[PDB]
DNA sequence: GAGCCCGTAATACAACAGATTTTTTCTCTTAGTTTTAAATTTTTATATTTCGTCGA
């Protein structure tokens, strides 16, 4: 697909199941990966919470709090099929692009950071059915600070240009270190572009 | 060629692809039922076993 855009323009959202109740819990997979930078954050759900009409919209907008996309690439999920989202959507200017039925390809980096998503979910799924809804977010910082492959530079800093706390600043420059007067960051935050 | 060390660095290979209940025999485990044979008495002559005691 479209290679990439200015900050996640485009964007791809998927749904698995199978999870382990917790508070009647068994989605909790609501994950938004945002392709440009693949920051690629998920937030705890349920499927009985909504079906696109009260509250999904509600955690998709606080998602959407960090800025609004443009583009959409989904699957054919009855959560995203209905009338409601697509004209919502629409409304807001931003495309729908379902899948082909059961082909789960064309959401295929969300699915991989599902694949990337599931490893660290068992690795901090000792307590699977005690006390766990935590470790999303722990999952979520993790994943994001550790660097990938097909970029070098971890998810985190592309898109906000430095790392997190801790600093542990590569050999490169103190450029990392951005965390300093904000008119030039245009230049090179397009130059990392 | 010929190999070796080591230090980086590419490199195909596979997981994400709704998850769960059933379906049909089998095989330990563990609790409830059923039929039946057996624990203490008379007893009667028979015999052998094993104690138990007594004797010069």
């Amino acid at each position: 697909l479209p290679i990439a855009e200015g900050r996640w323009l485009d964007i791809s959202m998927d749904f698995v199941t199978g999870l382990p109740p917790t508070s009647n819990n068994l989605n909790m997979i609501l994950v938004v990966v945002d392709r440009f930078s693949k920051r690629a954050h998920f937030i705890a759900t349920r499927k009985t919470l909504d079906a696109t009409q009260l509250i999904d919209l509600l955690f998709r907008y606080i998602f959407s709090y960090h800025g609004f996309p443009r583009t959409i690439t989904s699957d054919r999920d009855v959560r995203m099929t209905a009338d409601k989202y697509q004209e919502l959507t629409k409304r807001l200017g931003i495309k729908s692009t379902m899948s082909s039925a059961n082909h789960p390809q064309t959401d295929g980096q969300s699915e991989r950071t599902i694949q990337t998503l599931n490893r660290l979910l068992r690795a901090y799924a000792s307590t699977n059915i005690q006390n766990w809804h935590v470790y999303l977010p722990q999952i979520e910082f993790v994943y994001n600070s550790t660097p990938t492959r097909t970029l070098g530079k971890s998810p985190f800093e592309i898109d906000l240009g430095y790392l997190p706390n801790t600093p542990a600043i590569k050999s490169d420059d103190e450029v990392n270190a951005r965390s300093f007067t904000a008119v030039e960051l245009a230049k090179h935050l397009k130059a990392l572009t």
